[PDB]
């Protein structure tokens, strides 16, 4: 009845769907070669939603009705104050609507139409199953879909409803920590055993200290930064390198913001290659008034412009062993998810933290979620 069934981390930032398929868990790719999807909607001038990279690629020329961050307005109210302080940040517009944070847009021709948190990711969530589909060569009608830890009733049934307006049925609600560790199978052994869940995405910075008992996983504490992550790192650089700007060429640079997006990308895609290397380049041609950027980054400078940031992340951490009832030498698993725990200095934080043990290795920590809905969805059929 219910076919083949998805695995859906449905993220603040980026998005993964996954399938379990020939004895594996198998993610997908979106019609880009993307193997994620930013959580991005948006609404051209002709009248034409796009969702996912097409609507992140146009997002500079178009930010009233670029969509995107939902999952901070999913599931609540709009007088709720984490809501009031998070629409003071977005630049698409958030009106009183049923009680809730509505978006308003325009959708092509100076038209207005207001959407729910829940409809713009069913559009994400759309677009995941319109990818796995593809994949398939068939209808999908199901789906596991991921939620973070802290998520309460009406955030949860929230997303159901966004899968269901997406046309899928969410038969199963799974926290994001808990997939993680569903991922390295953490649930096939024998054994009560502490599990820390260090995940640092494009946005958001949650640690779980989870507890699995014979496949039955508990959540015993959460903690974080709901506004720490791989963006922050990238302004940080941006800050470094406009200041450098200024200092040679006299110029400044948030003159011109399409010279600032710009360099957004190329700070962003340097950072990911300074995980892997030790110095890049960040080359741009007509960075401003015509004239091309040029500059490098050794990942000591990278590290020297965070080290605060990056250090920061062992508060939480400490937050959660507390409320936890539980000293360093109890966590018996260490699991990194999320892109921005590739960095390097990240790594070196939590070895040393945890007094030298090596994390859990060997899934792409920014699958890792899919992964784990994906292993629950092949069990669903
Ligand atoms: N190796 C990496 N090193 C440091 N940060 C990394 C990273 N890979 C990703 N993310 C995966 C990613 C994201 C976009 C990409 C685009 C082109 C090619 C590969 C890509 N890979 N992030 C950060 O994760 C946050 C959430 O994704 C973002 O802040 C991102 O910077």
């Amino acid at each position: 009845d219910v076919g083949t069934v998805v695995g859906i981390d449905l993220g603040t930032t980026y998005s993964c769907v996954g399938v379990f398929k020939n004895g594996r868990v198998e993610i997908i790719a979106n019609d880009q070669g993307n193997r994620i999807t930013p959580s991005y909607v948006a609404f051209t001038p002709e009248g034409e939603r796009l969702i996912g990279d097409a609507a992140k690629n146009q997002l500079t020329s178009n930010p009233e009705n670029t969509v995107f961050d939902a999952k901070r307005l999913i599931g609540r109210t709009w007088n709720d104050p984490s809501v009031q302080q998070d629409i003071k940040f977005l630049p698409f517009k958030v009106v009183e609507k049923k009680t809730k944070p509505y978006i308003q847009v325009d959708i092509g021709g100076g038209q207005t139409k207001t959407f729910a948190p829940e409809e713009i990711s069913a559009m994400v969530l759309t677009k995941m199953k319109e990818t796995a589909e593809a994949y398939l060569g068939k209808k999908v009608t199901h789906a596991v879909v991921t939620v973070p830890a802290y998520f309460n009733d009406a955030q949860r049934q929230a997303t159901k409803d966004a899968g269901t307006i997406a046309g899928l049925n969410v038969m199963r609600i799974i926290n994001e920590p808990t997939a993680a560790a569903i991922a390295y199978g953490l649930d096939k052994r024998e054994g009560e055993k502490n599990i820390l869940v260090f995940d640092l995405g494009g946005g958001t910075f949650d640690v779980s200290l989870l507890t699995i008992d014979n496949g039955v996983f508990e959540v015993v504490a959460t903690n974080g930064d709901t506004h720490l992550g791989g963006e922050d790192f990238d302004q940080r650089v941006m800050e470094h390198f406009i200041k450098l700007y200024k200092k040679k060429t006299g110029k400044d640079v948030r003159k011109d913001n399409r010279a600032v997006q710009k360099l957004r990308r190329e700070v962003e895609k340097a950072k990911r290659a300074l995980s892997s290397q030790h110095q890049a380049r960040i080359e741009i041609e007509s960075f401003y008034e015509g004239e091309d950027f040029s500059e490098t980054l050794t990942r000591a400078k990278f590290e020297e412009l965070n080290m605060d940031l990056f250090r920061s992340t062992m508060k939480p951490v400490q937050k959660v062993l507390e409320d936890s009832d539980l000293k360093k030498s109890d966590i018996d698993e260490i699991v990194l998810v999320g892109g921005s725990t590739r960095i390097p200095k990240i790594q070196q934080l939590v070895k040393e933290f945890f007094n030298g043990k090596e994390p859990s290795r060997g899934i792409n920590p920014d699958e890792a979620v899919a992964y784990g809905a994906a292993v629950q969805a092949g069990v669903l059929s």
